[PDB]
């Protein structure tokens, strides 16, 4: 319009308004208490009502970004509370929001939600639109570049869940799986869209219109190249706009994004319709897992246009990205079974060669043999996933993620240990959620996950950068991350941590842990352990972890456990010094 603010709150009404605008604020202000945030909102949601009344209203005129902004650098606390945050405020935009972007804490140490049936069926009760207010909140400050519309369609689904199991006889029974089920979705999604925000950030949109040509043409296969681009365009800003901050645009954006494709669903895919006859909020998610249609009937190979064709580099040397476009497009339409990684590196790959062999004097005899050279690329990954399959099926989940440990902690002893317990526990679980799937989609499913896990040490790496392998993997390339942290092997320049008792001690408050804390802090010794004796052999540890088990499990049972501890502790220390010799 004349005023981007009036426009937001005409197009997306004030309840996902206010919601979009209570999610800023969490994410750029972590650490602020609910109650300073609802004030905000209700500040800057007024002002846009004047706006919308009269466009020409003094302020009305600037972006979000200076208006939000301006709303920050008012915050009395600000520096008390975010240090050097404060001196964003002494920038210009764009200059200050970049500065805002770039304190958010990816790591907060915020404490973990442990959801009481009781209370939170009180609050409810209570007051809906508040509860609804404060899941926004609590995500929000915890995952500050979570997509912004997803988080307000799970806080939607939070609150549903609530409205049917509070009338429950037994609440919790009802309620506490679902809540599981859904936490472990938006943890996914979490770091589904860091991955987009980190991708733009550290390599360009192009790299993410890339991941998105390679999405969609496989969903919709039956969709000509022109739409996918149209469709990607679209995607690609939607991103960038929710990275960037700007969660009003890219919430609006999106919607329009879902209002064309259910326009065209003939153009695009037969498999929409229940998609599309769906609320706003609930249309989009639909749209963003809907099952892939169909491949046309007959479609003519690959090696027709890319391989034997004789114009191949006239075509590609006069558009290098639309022709690369084309390549992965036509590519990932005829393989739904792929993993968008491996058709992003096929992609890749493919480039390589053409800006090798058309240098070249006889540039067809070079390019001609390429996709034999792309069939290696898709058999090196389902070696490691057979391999890791196996020693998941063998060890099981907890025991899985204590190889892993080991494995990494070799790889990069250098990297922080809460960060290779965290990366190492999600790695693990890669075996639960891939290894149990039909034989075929293994490798697939794992791949993804992978790329999802592994961008966040990269991300975790970045601000406190201790070690040049994982900077090497993580900036190096986005697509063959995965293979280079495959690849790295313990490094015997490595000079192995000092003794420090400290970290072998175990406290009586042990036993009051629940399972994942507690294997957390037998996990946490496990890396110690690895960083102090890194030569030390795979057969000692099963005795020393054994020992630690045998020992844990001999205190939380005995009269006096704080007794026991005092004793039997520096028992495990000595006899663990001695083992590891
Ligand atoms: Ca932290
Ligand atoms: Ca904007
Ligand atoms: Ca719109």
């Amino acid at each position: 319009h004349k005023s981007e603010i009036a426009h937001r709150f005409k197009d997306l009404g004030e309840e996902h308004f206010k919601g979009l605008v209570l999610i800023a604020f969490s994410q750029y202000l972590q650490q602020c208490p609910f109650d300073e945030h609802v004030k905000l909102v209700n500040e800057l949601t007024e002002f846009a009502k004047t706006c919308v009344a009269d466009e020409s209203h003094a302020g009305c005129e600037k972006s979000l970004h200076t208006l939000f902004g301006d709303e920050l650098c008012k915050v009395a606390s600000l520096r008390e509370t975010y240090g050097d945050m404060a001196d964003c405020c002494e920038k210009q935009e764009p200059e200050r929001n970049e500065c805002f972007l770039s304190h958010k804490d990816d790591s907060p140490d915020l404490p973990k939600l442990k959801p009481d049936p009781n209370t939170l069926c009180d609050e409810f009760k209570a007051d809906e639109k508040k509860f609804w207010g404060k899941y926004l909140y609590e995500i929000a400050r915890r995952h500050p570049y979570f997509y912004a519309p997803e988080l307000l369609y799970y806080a939607n689904k939070y609150n549903g869940v609530f409205q049917e199991c509070c009338q429950a006889e037994d609440k919790g029974a009802c309620l506490l799986p679902k809540i599981e089920t859904m936490r472990e979705k938006v943890l996914t999604s979490s770091a589904r869209q860091r991955l987009r925000c980190a991708s733009i950030q550290k390599f360009g949109e192009r790299a993410l219109k890339a991941w998105s040509v390679a999405r969609l043409s496989q969903k919709f296969p039956k969709a000509e190249f022109v739409e996918v681009t149209k469709l990607v365009t679209d995607l690609t800003k939607v991103h960038k706009e929710c990275c960037h901050g700007d969660l009003l645009e890219c919430a609006d954006d999106r919607a329009d994004l879902a209002k064309y494709i259910c326009d065209n669903q003939d153009t695009i895919s037969s498999k929409l319709k229940e998609c599309c006859d769906k609320p706003l909020l609930e249309k989009s998610h639909c749209i963003a897992e809907v099952e892939k249609d169909a491949i046309p009937e007959n479609l003519p190979p690959l090696t027709a246009d890319f391989a034997e064709d004789k114009d191949v580099c006239k075509n590609y040397q006069e558009a290098k990205d639309a022709f690369l476009g084309s390549f992965l497009y036509e590519y990932s339409r005829r393989h739904p079974e792929y993993a968008v990684s491996v058709l992003l590196r096929l992609a890749k790959e493919y480039e390589a060669t053409l800006e090798e062999c058309c240098a070249k004097d006889d540039p067809h005899a070079c390019y001609s043999t390429v996709f034999d050279k792309l069939k290696h690329l898709v058999d090196e990954p389902q070696n490691l996933i057979k391999q890791n399959c196996d020693q998941f099926e063998k060890l099981g989940e907890y025991g899985f993620q204590n190889a892993l440990i080991v494995r990494y902690t070799r790889k990069v002893p250098q990297v922080s240990t809460p960060t290779l317990v965290e990366v190492s526990r999600s790695l693990g679980k890669v075996g639960t959620r891939c290894c149990t799937k039909p034989e075929s989609e293994r490798m697939p499913c794992t791949e993804d996950y992978l790329s999802l896990i592994l961008n966040r040490l990269c991300v975790l790496h970045e601000k406190t950068p201790v070690s040049e392998k994982v900077t090497k993997c993580c900036t190096e390339s986005l697509v063959n991350r995965r293979p280079c942290f495959s690849a790295l092997t313990p490094d015997e320049t490595y000079v192995p941590k000092a003794f420090d008792e400290k970290l072998f001690t175990f406290h009586a408050d042990i036993c009051t842990l629940p399972d994942t804390e507690k294997q957390i802090k037998k996990q946490t010794a496990l890396v110690e352990l690895l960083k102090h004796k890194p030569k030390a052999t795979e057969e000692q540890l099963k005795t020393v972890m054994e020992n630690f088990v045998a020992f844990v499990d001999k205190c939380c049972a005995a009269d006096d456990k704080e007794a026991c501890f005092a004793v039997e502790g520096p028992k495990l220390v000595v006899s663990t010094q001695t083992a590891l010799a």
